[PDB]
């Protein structure tokens, strides 16, 4: 992307950044709630729908969501960001394998993220598709590590 791509998803991310717990939050609970399967690789997978977002596990997780896309796009438009991204992105691909998370489920989780920033950044249609650029390019990395079943490739 381009240097004024670039700015627009910094400007934009202080938003949702603005409140990783809740921004983190929704993304996991729109996530579990429409596609339940996930839950079961996470180890809080027996806490009911009803008591999730008060749990420490679910909380302090999306924290830890929220902060690898801060780390992204903090070095978006340095120089050798490619790479940057490529490692960021490849540490992600390369932890989640022994879960087993399939591309469709990486797919699922896709859509739901780039609604939930939508939403929190109040994106037109333009802003959401430079956002829907970035993220098809960090997937691209994590698709390159692994098979459709989320093996290694
Ligand atoms: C944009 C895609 C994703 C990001 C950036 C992401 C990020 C993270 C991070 C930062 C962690 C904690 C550190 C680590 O284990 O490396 C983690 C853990 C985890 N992720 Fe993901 N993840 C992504 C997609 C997925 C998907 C699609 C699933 C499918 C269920 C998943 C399942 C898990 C599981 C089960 C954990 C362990 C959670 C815990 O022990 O509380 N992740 N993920
Ligand atoms: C992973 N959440
Ligand atoms: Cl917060
Ligand atoms: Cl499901
Ligand atoms: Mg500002």
């Amino acid at each position: 992307m381009n240097s004024d791509e670039v700015q627009l998803i910094k400007k934009t991310w202080e938003i949702p950044v603005a409140t990783p717990t809740d921004s983190g939050a929704a993304i996991l609970t729109q996530f579990f709630n429409r596609f339940p399967s996930n839950l079961e690789k996470f180890p809080f997978r027996d806490v009911p729908l009803e008591e999730l977002s008060g749990n420490a596990r679910f909380r302090a997780h999306a924290g830890r969501i929220i902060r690898v896309f801060d780390e992204s796009i903090q070095v978006l438009g340095q120089d050798g960001d490619l790479e940057k991204l490529d490692e960021i992105w490849t540490k992600i691909a390369v932890s989640h394998i022994p879960r087993t998370v399939s591309k469709e489920s990486y797919n699922q989780l896709k859509g739901v993220i780039l609604d939930v920033l939508t939403a929190a950044s109040s994106l037109d249609e333009s802003q959401a598709a430079t956002w829907a650029k970035l993220v098809d390019h960090v997937y691209g990395i994590i698709f390159k590590a692994i098979d459709d079943d989320g093996n290694a490739k």
